[PDB]
């Protein structure tokens, strides 16, 4: 169902989160707000990777804001769509600083 | 270096071609100027393309709304459709600044 499949892509981030060794190299140094589109909803995320927190809410001004699909996300996560595609099918819609959202992919 | 000289001027050909081909009337969607840089052994290759007024010209650009930064051999891949934008951005291989959503609209259009 959709709460199950936004709990699931969520547990995942926060674990993605989680393992960053905040002192060793890094390159994503900045807020995402991530919006994800749901059949019945936007669900709101706020992923600091500067602080390496994930919290629910909209955040002010964050750096990069994403918004996608809840199915994308799903068969991104499990590699079943690549990013470059989704970038190509147009099912990312991004705000904020290229740089970063760059840098985003690349590590993904 | 001929062969440099051959690899940028066939990437600008294939940008000028790209963009004298749009209907400047029909659905457009990436409205934004493009500082683009190409890194060759000769030196950094500048270029504005510009798709708010589609034009392409040699040069450096005052307030950008996206920059680009790339390699002579990965542009000539993307270039020549040996190379999607979008395996591009995931090895690392374009450095961006400026809009991320133009950056986003040019990787879905092209
Ligand atoms: C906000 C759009 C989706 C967010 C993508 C999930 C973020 C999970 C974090 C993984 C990135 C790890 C990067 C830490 C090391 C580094 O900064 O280079
Ligand atoms: C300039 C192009 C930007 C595109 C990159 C942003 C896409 C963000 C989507 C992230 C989805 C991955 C989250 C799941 C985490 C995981 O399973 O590892
Ligand atoms: C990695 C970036 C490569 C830079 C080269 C840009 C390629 C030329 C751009 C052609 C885009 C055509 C889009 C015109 C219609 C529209 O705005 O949607």
């Amino acid at each position: 169902g959709i709460r199950m499949s936004v709990e699931t892509i969520i547990e995942r981030i926060k674990a993605r989160v989680g393992a960053v060794d905040p002192n060793g190299p890094r390159k994503v140094l900045g807020v995402f707000q991530l919006n994800i589109k749901t059949a019945s909803g936007v669900e709101q995320w706020i992923v600091d990777l500067k602080q390496l927190k994930v919290d629910q809410g909209v955040f002010a001004s964050p750096d990069v804001t994403v918004t996608v699909g809840l199915e994308d996300m799903l068969a991104i996560s499990g590699k079943t769509l690549t990013v470059g595609d989704a970038l190509k099918q147009g099912k990312i819609e991004l705000s904020g600083d290229a740089d970063l959202a760059a840098k985003l992919a690349e590590v993904i």
